[PDB]
């Protein structure tokens, strides 16, 4: 059943990506790469490290699809807090397209 939508509106971005933030400098790629892909299949993980060396407390990780991609994100973000800060985990849509834009130049 459920077939025929014959709507299409606002459909969905085009992004496999997201970014992580209030993490801590001592959880390691891996500890993500598991948790994470935990509920959604993810596509590939990097790390974020400041120039300084210490784990900037952020790393980008990419999905299968976006459906996957906001479970984990739900299922993370605003879930727990990150061992050191009072605020739970964040994990948004990573993007793209930051600086450039339609700007009249």
């Amino acid at each position: 059943g459920s077939s025929g939508s014959s709507g299409c509106l606002r459909q969905p971005p085009s992004h496999r990506k997201l970014f992580v933030g209030m993490l801590n400098k001592q959880q390691s790629e891996d500890d993500v790469r598991r948790l994470f892909e935990a509920f959604g299949n993810i596509e590939e993980c990097t790390i974020l490290r400041g120039p300084d060396g210490n784990s900037k407390g952020c790393a980008f990780v990419k999905y299968s699809s976006h459906a996957e991609a906001q479970a984990a994100i739900n299922a993370l973000h605003g879930s727990q807090t990150m061992p050191g800060a009072s605020s739970s985990l964040v994990v948004k849509f990573a993007d793209t397209d930051k600086e450039s834009g339609p700007s009249s130049g």
